């Protein structure tokens, strides 16, 4: 029976694993987001807006998927193009990595590699003159505002969470990408299953745009190491509603705290997910949370980072 | 309840995906073992090697695991090493690739780089001096003849091959390195299960001592590219006996089918991947096997193969 159709189907059902080196007598806990079919959380988002353009017809037998993106949701939108019979073009420049060229080109995406100077906003920019070409070819699914990427998070990511922690999961910590994660985490468990958990987002000190905005204060976006996270500027997919507290970090911590769940725990984790654990730590030894299960999203895996100030 | 006390018991539970553009009619399935703890196969081998050390008194708080490896095994170890508080000593030489070193080094591994001129030879030789420096401090796992090596996926990768195809599967086809994995796999499915599959081990063209020695041939081992496999000699961990069938593949064919792999299924398949997949894809359009449910095992992921011929 559990035979999956194509990769695409085989998203999810990453497992929890309890930290020693961190939090208070095991009160920290980690869903394994790289167990995915493009080892990222983003294998998710990449198969539902995938899926939901195929159900509402804007993604047909023909049309091309065009995104300005070389991260984990160009590699997860990739293996779902090669797995459903799409082509993909995804726009960055040329100051790109080559391993990352590699990697998409190895995916058999069409690589359009714009002007470096423009950067993401040339990227951006080229992604958007191609569908101007042809709009009834080309489909951009833009993660930061498709509902259909925290949908899936509130369907498996959150559900999984529940069902994993026998409903006991206090705290959800999250990096805010796209902002899907936390979104769709934080609808499922309050919304569908009625716990008031404590939602926990998480965003470079570098750049607290989530922090500036909720205080009321100037918001101002800055550069940072902190891989897939702190995108400056507050996506449509973060939903503020559901958040109960965001926790900034900082670039070094993140760094440190990812080799130490290598070295440490043996946990294969990307930068983020040294961002987001060592926000969990911080809440799982304040007193009020330490008889509280902190459940914490790491979104990618180490060797996606080789390249990086990780190693 | 499903929260594992560290990241080693969070091993296998891997999915089978029907691939598209291989076999005929979707009879080839294919076992993704990138979707584990440290991204292969060997991350059984490395939890179980571990714990049954454990239980038999070999391996205990303060002994220092030593082992000749850079490769998967070496990665498992390191993960398990760090997760249960081993240190752990890997043998190899100073011509190693800089990313695995830094992997490795990552996962907090005492290297020790032998004379790159001794080679493999150079690092065993080297693993085996300090167990003799003090043989009641190390320990040298030896997954070529550990029976926990085959134990583990007697108990976890059989099992599951056996439920997710509800007992359809027909013949299992995989590589060979220590041979443990279509060992224990055959193992579960023709002596734990009852059903007389086909079980087919792979080996590359170039290296085809299993198919020399089965045929009394004189065993002429040689190079290639096909990383994990073809160990140049028969390991104790294969059981010829339950051997049906050795399916020779060339190292082009094996990474042309992994970039296939990639490009064309959206699965992130290494190199071994890529060799069992073009055997399996030869068994799986003789008219003998075209009813027949064929289950492959993909040893590891793509992102490790980044310095190599597959990209």
């Amino acid at each position: 029976m559990a035979i999956y159709a194509d990769n695409s189907y085989s998203i999810g059902n990453t497992p929890l694993v309890r930290l020693k080196h961190f939090g208070h007598n095991g009160n920290v806990v980690v869903k394994i987001e790289g167990r995915n079919p493009s080892y990222s959380v983003k294998c998710r988002i990449g198969a539902n807006m995938v899926w939901q353009a195929e159900k509402d017809g804007t993604l047909t037998k023909g049309k091309e998927i065009v995104d300005p993106t070389s991260g984990n949701t160009g590699i997860a939108l990739a293996y779902v193009a090669a797995a459903r019979g799409y082509k993909i073009t995804l726009t960055m420049p040329e100051t790109m990595s080559l391993e990352r060229k590699r990697l998409l080109c190895g995916l058999g995406v069409n690589l359009v590699l714009t002007e470096g100077a423009k950067g993401m906003k040339g990227a951006i920019a080229k992604a958007e003159e191609i569908v101007a070409s042809d709009p009834s070819r080309y489909v951009m699914l833009k993660q930061f505002e498709n509902p259909a990427n925290p949908q899936i998070h509130r369907e498996t990511t959150g559900p999984e969470i529940w069902k994993d922690t026998d409903g006991k999961v206090d705290v959800v910590v999250a990096g805010v990408g796209t902002g899907g994660s936390i979104t769709g985490i934080s609808r499922a468990i309050k919304l569908d299953f009625g716990k008031q958990i404590t939602s926990v987002a998480v965003e470079p000190v570098e750049s607290p745009v989530i922090s500036q905005t909720l205080a009321g204060e100037e918001v101002k976006p800055g550069p940072h190491k902190i891989q897939g996270i702190g995108a400056g500027f507050i996506p449509k997919n973060l939903d503020l509603s559901i958040i109960d507290r965001v926790e900034t970090v900082d670039s070094d911590t993140a760094l440190a705290t990812a080799r130490r769940l290598m070295a440490e725990e043996g946990i294969l984790a990307g930068i983020s997910s040294g961002a987001a654990v060592a926000a969990a730590d911080r809440l799982a030894k304040l007193p009020e949370f330490a008889d509280k299960l902190i459940v914490v999203i790491l979104p990618s895996a180490s060797e996606r980072y080789l390249s990086t100030a990780l190693f």
